[PDB]
């Protein structure tokens, strides 16, 4: 019954990890709401997803902090999120509290890969604490990380909404955001890009904070270093 | 008991879906018999997997056909696979035998995209068959297909492999290797790099047919085309 008769089109390029277990619940939740918006969604490298959206092949770019490289057009904070480390119940950190920056260099590592998903930080936090990681193993996705844990390739380093339990539970999660500084998930979109309401509405669903007179004030300041410090006295969302 | 004391290390770049369904068994397997080889993997797209051993980050490439633009050196068929559309329980596909290319388009799709696992194909299947299919969704892996497919935003062509009951066992399967033809995983490497005993018995462990003086041969052919029609009248593994 409750139906938008919207009509147009939204094409979201994104990354696994969000299209994974950010979006969808705000995917579902939109296409219920508007059947006559034609949604369309790309998959793809974060450095292929800042690249979509600029040259017109995609209308949002709903990825992490990669985006600031390109200077192009406007980008918004959405959430925060922080790294977990998954061992397997027979590993020796399964027991610690917690962890450490420096008792987790001493073991195999099975991370993200440099610019997907987060990485550095990785071998660059380390770099901060002088530490020289094994790491094994560079994933793009955290499928990929926690079945080479059940392996035993090394010790898992993925974001925290990727693990649940029940889901994975043959797992053990530990906390790392006293270990790592967290990162900040980003949208990306163009000041030319006409904003339309069914967009006002998504971008509002995968982040509360950004109301439209919220996204409107961020646009009207022609800096995203403007919108960024906008959002100093803010608090954002943490997974 | 079983081990060989082989020193030396072994660097793989592959994509998702090769190490997620095709190399942990094969993964496990080597590591358990060669304590003392140093094992590092890197998952990333099929075009920036094949820039790691050109360049010497890698030894191997364990990916899909996408090596063939760089005909700069090695490269194995190991096996072919296909794809099969998944489907919800509620959907007018599940019902039926079986299905067709033509009717397989007059659906929104969530496949893989472009280059990265297998595409086109799709987007150039159909070129052939003069169709233009409504492509809503096109992702790296087949976990987040499979995710949008329980959504309901399309209808999910991945790799066969990528399905099992059990593991999804919400979702309908169904053949589509009358429908699209076959790929085949490749596993690219240089004429440079010597091959070390670990190495030999990683590949025929990873494709059977691949024996040393098979392996052998193929390098001694000093081209891809060679390589290939050597195995015109050899059958590879089919998934
Ligand atoms: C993991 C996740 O919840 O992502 C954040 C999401 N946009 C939200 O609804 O807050
Ligand atoms: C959702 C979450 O974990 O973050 C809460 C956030 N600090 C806020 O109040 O906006
Ligand atoms: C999916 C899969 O089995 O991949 C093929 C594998 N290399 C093998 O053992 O034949
Ligand atoms: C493993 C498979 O399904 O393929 C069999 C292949 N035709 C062979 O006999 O080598």
């Amino acid at each position: 019954e409750h139906t938008w008769p919207d009509k147009g089109s939204l094409y979201i390029a994104t990354t696994h990890t969000q299209a994974r277990y950010a979006l969808p619940g705000v995917i579902k939740g939109f296409i219920e709401r508007y059947p006559r918006v034609s949604l369309h969604m790309h998959q793809g490298s974060p450095t292929q997803i800042a690249e979509a959206v600029s040259k017109g092949n995609a209308d949002f770019a709903i990825a992490t902090e990669a985006l600031h490289l390109y200077d192009d057009l406007v980008m918004l904070p959405c959430y925060h999120w922080n790294r977990s480390i998954v061992v397997t119940p027979d590993h020796p950190l399964a027991a610690t509290s917690s962890v450490t920056i420096e008792a987790l260099a001493q073991y195999p590592l099975v991370t993200y890969t440099f610019g997907f998903t987060g990485r550095s930080e990785l071998d660059t936090a380390f770099n901060r604490a002088g530490l020289t990681p094994r790491i094994v193993f560079t994933a793009t996705d955290a499928d990929v990380i926690k079945t080479y844990v059940r392996l035993g390739l090394g010790v898992g380093v993925i974001a925290s909404m990727a693990v649940d339990p029940l889901a994975d539970p043959d797992l053990v999660r530990i906390d790392a955001h006293d270990i790592f500084s967290h990162s900040t998930t980003k949208i990306g979109f163009r000041r030319s890009t006409f904003l339309r309401s069914y967009m006002y509405d998504f971008i509002q669903r995968f982040a509360p904070h950004l109301t439209r007179d919220v996204v409107d004030t961020a646009v009207a300041l022609r800096s995203n270093e403007e919108i960024e410090a906008m959002f100093q006295d803010i608090k954002l969302p943490e997974k």
